[PDB]
């Protein structure tokens, strides 16, 4: 899984939004605020 905010890996907790089709959030990108204004969920 390659994360759509920074391209890097997804490993660990999966950011997927909700709204959107196919976009994923690493931690970092998440952490970050990226793509904030969209319910995800988050996974193990
Ligand atoms: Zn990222
Ligand atoms: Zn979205």
């Amino acid at each position: 899984v390659i994360c759509d905010g920074c391209n890097g890996p997804v490993v660990g907790t999966r950011y997927k939004c909700s709204v959107c089709p196919d976009y994923d959030l690493c931690s970092v990108c998440e952490g970050k605020g990226l793509h904030r204004g969209h319910t995800k969920l988050a996974f193990p």
